[PDB]
């Protein structure tokens, strides 16, 4: 039987609490600069943010980013999530100073944190996600393959009650980091100014020659001359008609793709959880360049 998820506030707790949790997140982003070649732990943040809310089923509302369920070891185990431990052990420190703030929403604020501070868009946020019991924890194999085509991403966004628009506004989230061989099995960036949030992964989709390569894991990808690579469903939204138009809109309105991309985002963070009708409004955190931090 399916599982309702109430949003519960942590007790007492307010924007300015949620604020100086933001806050801390992203004075560590910027004293923890040399992790990855000088990339920072901004796109590993955002990684987890989507691993840790991409398990969602709304078919019974099992995953997603209610629980907290990563911290436990059947999910931090998840070939899906290698890597990801990187993550939670820079949150290790944020959530030993606010031992409040519930799992979940410490792995989605770190991700609107990064974003944010990544010079990205506004993700509003709400609090409230309450950790689940390590029962609650869903199976391995709920993340996307990367191997496959734009049917398999059209059909496993349905999942996650995506429509065409939100996932490719999603999909340029690989404006930032790298795929790294060891974690699976694929090599390189998607662009270069990859620690800032830009809409230049549809740029590079359309703009550089791309060749597909075998790599040194013996698996396709696409790579240009420039030294970046897209992954097959990457490439899938180009060689789709239907995703084509939507990569042309988001290369030529750096606007539009921030606000969709802030909606499409927020839902992500927020499937699978009812917030009752007297919740807080969602929180938009200022960065630390607002404040004068
Ligand atoms: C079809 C859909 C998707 C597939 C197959 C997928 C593929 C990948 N995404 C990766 C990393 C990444 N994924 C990222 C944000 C997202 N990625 C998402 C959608 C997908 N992501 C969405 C949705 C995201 C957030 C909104 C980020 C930012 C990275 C870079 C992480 C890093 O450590 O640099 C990696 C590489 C991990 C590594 O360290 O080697 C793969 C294979």
């Amino acid at each position: 039987t399916p599982l309702v998820h109430v949003a519960s506030v942590e007790k007492g707790r307010s924007y300015e609490d949620f604020q100086k949790v933001y806050n801390a997140i992203a004075l560590k982003l910027r004293e923890d600069d040399e992790y990855d070649n000088y990339i920072g732990y901004g796109p590993v943040l955002v990684r987890l943010a989507w691993h840790t809310s991409g398990t969602w089923d709304k078919h019974d509302n099992t995953g997603g980013s209610y629980g907290g369920t990563y911290r436990f070891k059947k999910e931090f185990n998840d070939p899906s999530n290698a890597g990801l431990q990187n993550g939670f052990k820079f949150l290790e420190p944020i959530h030993k100073e606010f031992p409040w703030i519930s799992s979940g929403d410490l792995f989605s604020l770190g991700g609107v944190t990064a974003v944010q501070e990544m010079q990205g868009p506004k993700i509003p946020w709400r609090c409230g996600r309450v950790d689940t019991p390590e029962d609650t924890t869903p199976d391995n194999g709920r993340l996307p393959d990367a191997d496959k085509d734009a049917d398999y991403v059209r059909t496993f966004f349905q999942r996650l009650n995506m429509n065409d628009r939100e996932v490719v506004a999603l999909m340029g989230a690989h404006a930032l980091g790298k795929t790294h061989l060891k974690n699976s099995g694929y090599e390189g960036p998607w662009g270069a100014a990859n620690n800032v949030f830009t809409n230049e992964f549809y740029l590079n989709l359309l703009n550089e020659d791309w060749k597909l390569e075998k790599n040194d894991a013996n698996n396709e990808q696409w790579d240009s001359k420039s030294g970046y690579m897209m992954l097959p469903t990457d490439y899938s939204l180009i060689q789709d008609p239907k995703y084509l138009s939507i990569v042309k809109e988001y290369a030529n309105d750096q606007d539009k793709f921030f606000k969709d991309f802030s909606k499409a985002f927020e839902k992500l963070l927020e499937n699978g959880i009812t917030f009752p009708k007297d919740a807080p409004s969602p929180f938009i955190f200022k960065t630390l360049e607002e404040q004068g931090l």
